[PDB]
């Protein structure tokens, strides 16, 4: 991925305050847009 897109991945992953579900969509919605 571009970097921004890559960014946003690491990020998201990175980012526990997000639980499994929430996490997941974030992932899935980043990659949708990306």
């Amino acid at each position: 991925f571009n970097m921004q897109c890559q960014r946003r991945f690491y990020e998201a992953l990175h980012d526990p305050n997000l639980n499994e579900e929430q996490r997941n969509a974030k992932i899935k919605s980043i990659r949708d847009d990306c």
